């Protein structure tokens, strides 16, 4: 636990070792040790940082001065202090006697020699020098040989890591030589830190105004570049004066990059700033992200680290290549580590106070230096009371009238051109050179990231491998879908088909479509990979924000698997059932009645594929239309093949539990009524929980309408399956967060006959009723929701944020605090977040087990995706893993954890006892046999 002022002082010294500003660091170390009140601020890690630096230069006397400085403050030399001293003796080649005397002092204390190379983290150049100094005492080096990495032995993950040769790992469709090329293309992209893309917006020929807007733009950009460069120079000298005065300053941090590359970066931030604006705090974080990211790239580029990674990656590709064969079947993370992974030393990101202080300076420097005639380009506006930076409205229109034919993106904001780097730790994986965190959430990030590093070694393997697997799925653009989206986009849009039209929030959706479509057009003839991330509760997301499989129906329709799989005997039926599912028609029908409807409607399926805009347009009336069209097209190709069973299908087919969370509540509470309602119990027809819930909402609605309640009165006939499903989602998963509830407002807006004046009032009323309904009808939901809410309320009232561990060993922490825990958010969020972690656990177990069976598996929100050829195998694994997850004592273990973590409080002894009382009163499960799930057709459909 280090102060904010102490964190920055150490980061200052750490930074000086990179910038070759060791006298600057030493001066600050001397000054602070000179002031009796400031000596207390000096940690042993600080003196060592200054000692390490001197050792690297070979400045013995300056290092020896720091040793004497350690003693004078009342401190003891650790292993690190002895590593610097030895590195300094190693570099300058010292006499046997002088080295032996230092070695005699070491064992006398006593510190172990063999423990120095193993425990202490030191660079390759550092270790070899420290080794050569010990070698002057002529050993007998006898350094322990490579210890084999341990495997995860947990009940749930045991079979994933077990060396029992019952494995058939999937290779990529591409050969080693092809995959090696793609890695270079990606490395080239990452080294430039920016990707340039042709704009898909129809370029009008340079008119008298377009030429003039572009001319005015060039002069401003030329003006700003010189203006910023001077502002940076002036602040660097000002902050340098502060260091010479013995005070911390962000000076060394501004010396990591070339002045011209900081200015370029600030200019491209100005350029990428949305017309609607961005929050100042987010911009500060974005500038520090871009400064660090580029710094780490430059460091690796000069350290010779790129070539080492080039060699490592090319050896790694053998496991993924179609033409190559690995000695023994292996997992990507396991193979990457086994080769001899050079742990990316430059890991160390700057602490949050350094990250924010730097970001603020860069943001306020960009604001002050940039001006334009009609004066400054950016303005500070305060909104939900959060500080935002909005650009000049004339400048935004100046960019519009310019119509720049080129779009530029940060390399890290676009898909990867080669398979991603496997996740080996919370701080390593995904992008080739750029740093990516395993957990994405900003609120309380330091607290969670620490928890993930505090982990037992093998504990995160399940989550690490699943995320590696998600990232390893090769994608490609559905060209026919893209071509049609571009015809509509390039011609005033089509809002009916979710294609944004040109110009309130018109610009945000249109530009988001413009960036996405321009990337899809750029990648149209390429294979690409989406490395994946996790939020605090374990929800998976692709790292690149602009182009992903995520978003809308149109975004989902633009993608298909790069590698295809022959349909086999059942693929075609699965394609047809999938098409029917996407229509939103046939939800209450069994699988065979859905398959029958596809045959009945086959002419419309073909007419949709053959002339989507000019025929009968049957696809347009689908719940998910673009995905229905993409499916009509695939069905058409398969039926027209030489043999439909041998047709190589690329279209992903989806399966979900309807409301995955209610399935967890039913299994956690072994609730037979709940279990039947969400397809845990086998049945010949799917069960609709929303039907039961809608009826329950109706009886309550009738009463409030029988009374004075206008909201209830106005909702008569508007308690639809779609409205209720969205409310069920909101109640099950919403933290508040108006997310799910704004989607409820959307579904009411889609109901033309509903008074659009009541939309906001009704969404709150529907949430209230659905919550009351779910408790009334299901025991599992009722008791578990109430127990989790109460436990969280008590944990928070004692002054702690709720934290747990998933059944897969992933630590979870709710970050909601007040600008001190946010009691309301901690208690309301615990049931949804706990449920999110169980969805994560289940998906991770399904992914990991499917991989062993050689399947391509992806998770897109509530849904599991595979090739039509492998649906039944995915479903089988899905059911098996749910039964396995829930067969573990989830609630009892969570209770056990929470008691051990939150009930040892000697300042709040009564509250701790009262909390232990609630925690140990774990809801008692019902009679439901969990084994039934393996026989349930509608469990996932
Ligand atoms: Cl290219
Ligand atoms: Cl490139
Ligand atoms: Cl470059
Ligand atoms: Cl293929
Ligand atoms: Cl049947």
């Amino acid at each position: 636990q280090l102060s904010g002022q102490q964190q920055r002082l150490l980061a200052f010294f750490k930074c000086c070792l990179l910038t070759d500003q060791l006298p600057l660091a030493h001066h600050l170390l001397v000054v602070h040790h000179g002031q009796r009140q400031k000596r207390k601020l000096l940690t042993l890690d600080m003196y060592n940082a200054v000692m390490l630096g001197w050792a690297r230069q070979g400045a013995f006397k300056e290092l020896v001065y720091v040793l004497f400085m350690v003693k004078d403050a009342g401190l003891t030399p650790d292993l690190l202090s002895y590593a610097a001293a030895l590195q300094c003796m190693g570099r300058q080649d010292q006499d046997a006697g002088t080295i032996e005397r230092c070695l005699e002092q070491m064992s006398q204390e006593g510190l172990k020699l063999q423990a120095l190379f193993t425990a202490v983290l030191l660079s390759e150049e550092d270790r070899a020098t420290v080794l050569k100094a010990v070698h002057k005492v002529k050993p007998t080096f006898s350094l322990p040989p490579q210890l084999p990495p341990p495997v995860n032995t947990s009940k749930l993950l045991r079979d994933v890591y077990a060396k029992d040769g019952r494995v058939s790992y999937p290779k990529l469709h591409l050969p080693l030589k092809t995959l090696q090329c793609l890695f270079e293309k990606q490395l080239h992209m990452e080294l430039a830190s920016r990707v340039c893309v042709v704009s898909v917006e129809k370029p009008t020929l340079p008119s008298k105004e377009v030429k003039h807007a572009r001319k005015t733009l060039k002069t401003l950009r030329d003006q700003w570049e010189k203006a910023l460069c001077r502002a940076l120079r002036e602040t660097k000298n000002r902050l340098e004066r502060e260091v010479y005065e013995g005070r911390f300053s962000l000076y060394p941090f501004l010396c990591l990059l070339d002045e011209r590359e900081v200015v370029r970066m600030l200019l491209q931030v100005l350029q990428a700033l949305p017309a609607q604006g961005e929050s100042f705090t987010t911009l500060a974080r974005e500038l520090s992200a871009r400064t660090f990211s580029r710094h780490v790239v430059q460091r690796q580029r000069v350290s010779g680290q790129v070539q080492a990674l080039q060699n490592h990656y090319r050896k790694y590709l053998c496991l993924l290549a179609s033409d190559a064969e690995v000695p023994e079947p292996c997992l990507p993370r396991q193979y990457w580590e086994a080769l001899g992974a050079p742990e990316a030393l430059r890991e160390q990101p700057w602490p949050l106070p350094v990250q924010m202080e730097l970001g603020k300076l860069l943001a306020e420097m960009l604001v002050q230096a940039t001006q334009m005639p009609c004066v400054p380009v950016l303005y500070h506006v305060y909104s939900q009371q959060i500080g935002i930076l909005k650009p000049h409205p004339a400048y935004v229109q100046l960019l519009e009238k310019a119509a720049e034919p080129t779009l530029t993106f940060e390399a890290v904001d676009v898909p990867m051109l080669c398979p991603p780097l496997p996740w080996t730790s919370p701080h390593s994986g995904a992008f080739l050179l750029s740093p990516t965190k395993l957990m994405r959430t900003v609120e309380g990030a330091t607290q969670h990231q620490e928890l993930l590093e505090t982990c037992p070694p093998t504990a995160l393997h399940g989550a690490l491998d699943a995320l590696t697997q998600l990232g390893n799925c090769a994608w490609r653009v559905n060209g026919r879908v893209l071509d049609l989206v571009l015809q509509l986009f390039q011609a005033k849009g089509c809002p009916q088909l979710g294609v944004p039209a040109p110009p309130r929030e018109m610009h945000s959706l249109r530009a988001e479509a413009l960036y996405r479509l321009s990337l899809a057009q750029h990648l149209r003839d390429r294979v690409f990979w989406l490395p994946h991330n996790m939020d605090f509760r374990g929800r998976t997301y692709p790292c690149p924000p602009h182009f992903n499989h995520l978003g809308s129906d149109v975004a989902r329709a633009l993608l298909e698997f790069a590698q295809g799989r022959p349909l086999g005997p059942h693929g075609l039926d699965w394609l047809k059932i999938h098409l029917v599912n996407l229509t939103g028609l046939k939800k209450r029908e069994p699988l065979r009645k859905r398959l029958a409807f596809a045959e009945e409607v086959m002419d419309d399926i073909l007419d949709s594929a053959d002339q989507p805009l000019t025929g009968r347009k049957w696809w347009m009336g689908a719940e998910e239309p673009w995905q229905t069209l993409a499916c009509c097209m695939e069905v058409a190709n398969a039926v027209r093949a030489s043999d439909p069973a041998a047709y190589v299908s690329h279209l992903p087919v989806h399966q979900d539990g309807s409301c995955n969370g209610l399935q967890h509540y039913a299994a956690l509470g072994r609730d037979s009524v709940g279990a039947a309602s969400v397809n845990l119990e086998p049945s010949d027809v799917p069960q609709d929980v929303y039907s039961g819930v809608a009826a329950q909402v109706e009886v309550f609605r009738r009463q409030d309408a029988q009374r004075g309640m206008r909201v209830a009165q106005v909702l008569e006939g508007f308690i639809t399956r779609k409205v209720v499903k969205q409310t069920v989602m909101t109640v099950v998963y919403g933290v508040t967060r108006y997310g799910g509830r704004l989607q409820i407002e959307k579904r009411l807006r889609e109901l033309s006959d509903f008074p659009q004046e009541f939309v906001w009032e009704a969404s709150h009323y529907l949430v209230r009723q659905v919550f009351k309904s779910l408790q009334e009808m299901f025991s599992g939901t009722r008791a578990i929701q109430h127990w989790l809410t109460e436990s969280a309320r008590l944990i928070s009232h004692m002054g702690s944020v709720v934290e747990w561990v998933t059944p897969l060993g992933v630590p979870v922490i709710q970050p909601y605090r007040l600008d001190k825990p946010n009691t309301r958010k901690q208690k309301n969020g615990f049931p949804p977040n706990f449920i999110h972690s169980l969805d994560s656990s289940h998906m991770m177990l399904t992914a990991l087990h499917c991989y062993r069976k050689g399947l391509t598996f992806v998770s897109v929100h509530d849904c599991y995706w595979t090739h039509a050829a492998d649906v039944s195998v995915m479903n089988q694994v899905c059911r098996e893993q749910f039964v396995r997850l829930h067969s573990e004592p989830i609630l009892q273990d969570l209770s056990r954890f929470l008691v051990k973590r939150f009930c040892s409080e000697p300042q709040k002894i009564l509250e701790a006892s009262q909390l232990k009382e609630t925690l140990q009163a774990v809801p008692k499960p019902g009679a439901f046999d969990l084994e039934q799930v393996k026989r349930s057709t509608y469990f996932f459909s």
